[PDB]
DNA sequence: GCAGAGGCTTGGGGCTCCTAGCCTCC
DNA sequence: CGGAGGCTAGGAGCCCCAAGCCTCTG
């Protein structure tokens, strides 16, 4: 098994790939195992989220969410890795949240997930 | 409910408030469940020794790290794991005596990665 | 003005002259100014003091006391350099306490104030 | 028997990064 | 737009020293 490295390509365009940025976005998405995803579904409630949801992805499980306060992409990644028990994890800020959600409800992607429907 | 460690072992602990010192060995005091969890979720510091212990209505996990950490950095670390579980963490100065006192009559030993020292 | 440094020689045998010693004594003696002493007479009460007495030297007064808990001669020396931020004072541990007080009552000196008689 | 010397042991704190927000430019 | 990147209050790691403790010895 690859793991792999980054988000699947079919939605890898909807993401922000900035290593040299300090911008504090409000929208984030993550990619781990459905198990590690299930647990992170609760930890996120430290940044007081307005919305959150976990979807079903091929050979993984993506969970996106949005907070009220702005935060760093790096700040979120560093926060989740605290639970990383030899498990894989990748974090990137979503520039277009509405496009992402609907894309995770297509064919290769399902739901289970969320909390609220429309966004801000 | 219990804030600050019991008195019988408050002499082996460090009660610094305005210190920026970095020590390697600590001791945390939380519920029995958070104790078990923070036993493995602490291996992210590449510890040398960790030992499960128990107390009156709570459990204490003392441990040591090859790297030097601040006592306030350890309380901020466990804080991210717990949410309901009470968190009172103080570094230990007399780790040998501490270890022993937690194996005496009123206490006991549960699990230990490596013997002692 | 003939500014003085260090206790007068006529009593420099009742004092501790240790400079490289980490020892912790009990009885201390300060040699500052008249009102500088009267000041420290209270500012020292922050040390849970048992006995304390103010005497009169020559160029000023001499504060004498005993702390319930031991301390460094340097610990007090530094603590006295906190309030005055001026003037001149000498802080040294008192090796011969009973003998000390005696001379400070002898004619060359005189007692000015003591919260309790020493025993 | 002192009295001075270091042997130790802690907390305080002056620094020097790291972190993770803030921001505005192109 | 969305990166890049400056700016800074706390977080957290360096180090030392102040001020206690102690036993030793000349």
């Amino acid at each position: 098994t690859p793991v792999p490295t980054d988000f699947p390509i079919d939605l890898s365009d909807y993401l922000s790939h900035a290593v040299y940025s300090n911008k504090t976005v409000s929208c984030f998405a993550i990619y781990t195992t459905s198990d590690k995803a299930i647990e992170l579904y609760d930890k996120i409630e430290k940044f007081k989220v307005d919305f959150k949801s976990r979807h079903a992805c091929e050979l993984g499980c993506i969970l996106l969410f949005i907070t009220l306060s702005k935060h760093r992409v790096s700040a979120i990644k560093n926060f989740c890795s605290t639970f990383c028990t030899i498990s894989f994890l990748i974090c990137k800020g979503v520039n277009k949240m509405p496009e992402m959600y609907n894309n995770l409800c297509k064919p290769p992607y399902k739901l289970l997930q969320e909390n609220k429907p429309l966004l801000n």
